């Protein structure tokens, strides 16, 4: 298909989740909510937050270790399951003999 991404710096992970149009209303998160819910898999550096479109973020962090399991394991909430995407720096790795 079409790949290319050098995602040399640290290991940064896009937050977005369901959230109504512009209203005061948030929706079930907050940029605390999601920086403890990493915090204990991996050490947040920085947490920056979308404002262009509602229910977007992205999170800085210090280990590709952490990141992973922030992407995998949590989820967010069983009501709403966070959309943790790999904005860029993707792990990518086999268990097995590659080839062409």
């Amino acid at each position: 298909g079409s790949s290319g991404s050098s995602g040399q710096g640290t290991p940064k992970l896009k937050l977005k989740w369901k959230c109504k149009k512009e209203d005061e209303s948030k929706g079930g998160y907050s940029k605390d909510v999601l920086l403890r819910l990493l915090q204990k898999y991996g050490e947040v550096l920085n947490l920056v937050l979308s404002s262009k479109k509602p229910g977007t973020a992205v999170v800085e962090f210090a280990t590709v270790k952490a990141a992973e399991l922030a992407v995998q394991n949590e989820v967010g909430l069983v009501d709403n399951p966070l959309k943790i995407s790999w904005l860029e720096g993707q792990p990518q790795d086999a268990s097995g003999p590659s080839s062409g």
